[PDB]
DNA sequence: CGGGCATGCCCG
DNA sequence: CGGGCATGCCCG
DNA sequence: CGGGCATGCCCG
DNA sequence: CGGGCATGCCCG
């Protein structure tokens, strides 16, 4: 209905929260998050796990929506899709049941549904919200990205921003958080450099 | 003829603002607080944030119209220099009037209006409430000739007036700010603020 | 069926075709100036620009001479040379109208000046008949007129152009051809002097 | 037939030549005599000078065929990567199959060829006599992908094989040269020669 | 008729 | 995202 | 317009 | 596992 995904955090009634645990001081590390720059550094198609949390059990049939947007205004109008070279390829499109075009995928959850909103044209994947696990503090949705931040054709070196939403069976918004995403060949280097430049300021 | 470039918040405190875009010679867009100056780059995306605390006239809408500052010119209309109006540069691909100066980018309900006997050009969008969690409705504008175009604004400054209205024309509010469309806002902003300050 | 990329290459034919330029103002704001060092004229939009034609032997009746512009740089070579959309319609010189304002090159005076618009190549030019040099005159003088400032947007913007003069037969042929960089601007002298210096640095 | 190559001047000595280019490192194109390698930026106009000794036959023409160098990749046909193919940028007029690497501009008589089952793509154009008072027949080519393109030439050196031939299949003109498509050609060129001199 | 500037654009 | 030139045009 | 950086991936 | 490299692109 709306073509400019709201970017602003807003926990809402319940206190929707997104956090990343595992850390890896390496360069070719599948994934690693930078708290100082609220930016996730993930590799191509590598298992990326984020952890959701809330204070009170949300309404029945709630959802978790993950959708990509561009950080800059000049680009934000353009739908974030998978580049031709990675779309038409066999690798990962061979019997996966997820639209070749989709950038973000959800790993290990049949209940996950990929969405192409017909008017907006935006793409996003959803899963029913889950109560953590009995002995855990958070809910672990584990995501995937199928294009580097620099894929000529798709992203094209443009910075994105993954937005995680706590939704109603109908769409009404109960929560939201966001952060910058940069898919690389190796997040060790990329992250350090960006935090060293931040330190350089 | 000659809309009222006169400020008026109205009933619902109307606040159109700008974010913190960086200062850089060739920055796509930048805004000055000392002056009400929007330094803009041709055809680039310029995000302008509109805040409204109590919004409730469904069918209400927001207009953006361009006007000349100096009085002798304010009676003249703000069109595009025939060079860009005729050129193939930004005119194909879009579904917006060849001659208007202002264009909305992230919206398709937009209305480019050519006043029948007024001759003023402006573009209206519907007022959409800010999305749950944030405070301002964000409209995306881009200007299609540089302020210095011969055949158009022959270097004469222009003011932009954003009016929120009732489905049937009735100005609930309005605001203004001078805008400049140049190759590099950063170097132009730096200079403008300097000369005015000195005096 | 025509030639796609008019060659600029000079051609002194059986007749000895030459294109000379008389003494010109070194004056900064000059109406027109020339450069044999940089072999390029510098003329003002819509100002009378003289040109000296010369030949050892005289050619047959019906023989005329063609002036056509073409971009100097290859990545621009294919674009035809027309006037900026602005000037082509601009009411400031289509009045006292005579020829299509598409055309950049016009001819002053001569009423035998018929323009061309090659349907095939969509190429624009202009042609007048070869009158033998005025009695006691070495040169057959044709006035060419240029309409857009080499820096006009929409039109040839800041993209150098070449002006090919062609000693052409009565019907489709080439007997002689000489070329030379054209540069339309506001300060012909300020420009030429700035150009030649820049050259006297290499 | 498939991977030809060996030069062959022929009846009318076929000579492929390049004019003097821009010394600049990021120029549209440059040719390296010592390295018999053409360096040009993607989609930029590359002029090539074709010459012959005697008025070649009647309805004869010229064709450009690109082939991978390494004796390994010869098998593989050389086309545009998926991205530059299904991408807007240069297919919005396309009197040229979006798949072809080599393209000709200016000429309307260009014909793009796809071999039957052993399909190789190429561009041909009727040969034309040098315009009166010139010795060079000039053809303006375009190279739609970068030799670095992942999914395309994927950094695989290639040869453009120019051949003069007669409609009746008789190929009696064969001149070939190395071709590299890249962002700034001067740089790679000087880098290519610098080291080969030393190594 | 030359000096000088503003602002687009390309390059020490 | 900074330094410096282009080149139409105004000044006087 | 050249010098420097960005960024997938080669190499050991 | 990281350091260094080529190659497209942006900063000054
Ligand atoms: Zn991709
Ligand atoms: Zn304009
Ligand atoms: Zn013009
Ligand atoms: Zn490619």
């Amino acid at each position: 209905h709306e073509f400019i995904p709201s970017n602003t955090d807003y926990p809402g009634p319940h206190h929707f929260e997104v956090t990343f645990q595992q850390s890896s001081t390496a360069k070719s590390a599948t994934w690693t998050y930078s708290p100082l720059l609220k930016k996730l550094y993930c590799q191509i198609a590598k298992t990326c796990p984020i952890q959701i949390k809330v204070s009170t059990p949300p309404p029945p049939g709630t959802a978790i929506r993950a959708m990509p947007v561009y950080k800059k205004a000049e680009h934000v109008t353009d739908v974030v899709k998978r580049c031709p070279n990675h779309e038409l390829g066999r690798d990962f499109n061979e019997g996966q049941s997820a639209p070749a075009s989709h950038l973000i995928r959800v790993e290990g959850n049949n209940l996950s549904q990929y969405v192409d909103d017909p008017v907006t044209g935006r793409q996003s994947v959803v899963v029913p919200y889950e109560p953590p696990q009995v002995g855990t503090e958070f809910t672990t949705i584990l995501y995937n990205f199928m294009c580097n931040s620099s894929c000529v054709g798709g992203m094209n070196r443009r910075p994105i921003l993954i937005i995680i939403t706590l939704e109603m069976r109908d769409g009404q918004v109960l929560g939201r958080r966001s952060f910058e995403g940069r898919i690389c060949a190796c997040p060790g280097r990329d992250r350090k450099a960006d935090e060293d430049h931040y330190r350089e300021q």
